[PDB]
């Protein structure tokens, strides 16, 4: 049961940038992921204040890094606020129009895409590193889904039968080939030392069997 849909060709336009464009700083695609579960974790947490209930679906607020070598994945978990299915199709993408419109301006102006979070469309910088994209959610009003691209001007949903998360957004970066130093210990906490290290939640880097 699986939808295929297109982007909107705003967002299109934006990922063959974020894929096309010679940019050599390529590690900020973390600190924009983490900044994104940071502010879902924020949102659950305001929203719990005014409805307690909304945390049966699991009271711990925090983000893990999970790199496999084997799969060449790049797992960023989050227990955040996580996304309905309307959420992931449409009104995520709805909001990211403007943000697109004005980052391009802002490019041509003279700023880099480091500076795309201030755009609120971060998530797409994921594509500076990965070939493919997995992102598995579940936001207390919905079922679990999972989303996927692989840019090319579009998206699949499906309902997602995987091991159930309880609640957040679990974003998998299926990296390209050249860019595998995404897995390394070191180089992930360089990154989250130098980008991230104020960020109100726990980061668990996980480590590796092999
Ligand atoms: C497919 C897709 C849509 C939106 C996002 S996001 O950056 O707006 C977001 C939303 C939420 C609730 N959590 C996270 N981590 N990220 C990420 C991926």
């Amino acid at each position: 049961e699986v939808e295929t849909f297109a982007f909107q060709a705003e967002i299109a336009q934006l990922m063959s940038l974020i894929i096309n464009t010679f940019y050599s700083n390529k590690e900020i695609f973390l600190r924009e992921l983490i900044s994104n579960s940071s502010d879902a974790l924020d949102k659950i947490r305001y929203e719990s204040l005014t409805d307690p209930s909304k945390l049966d679906s699991g009271k711990e607020l925090h983000i893990n890094l999970i790199p496999n070598k084997q799969d060449r994945t790049l797992t960023i978990v989050d227990t955040g606020i996580g996304m309905t299915k309307a959420d992931l199709i449409n009104n995520l993408g709805t909001i990211a129009k403007s943000g697109t419109k004005a980052f391009m301006e802002a490019l041509q102006a003279g700023a880099d895409i480091s500076m795309i979070g201030q755009f609120g469309v971060g998530f797409y910088s994921a594509y500076l590193v990965a070939e493919k994209v997995t992102v598995i959610t579940k936001h207390n009003d919905d079922e679990q889904y999972a989303w996927e691209s692989s840019a090319g001007g579009s998206f699949t949903v499906r309902t997602d039968t995987g091991e159930p998360m309880g609640r957040g957004t679990k974003v998998i970066l299926h990296l390209k080939e050249d860019q595998t130093e995404y897995l390394e210990e070191r180089r992930i906490k360089e990154i989250v030392k130098k980008h991230s290290q104020f960020i109100g939640y726990p980061i668990t880097l996980f480590v590796e069997k092999e």
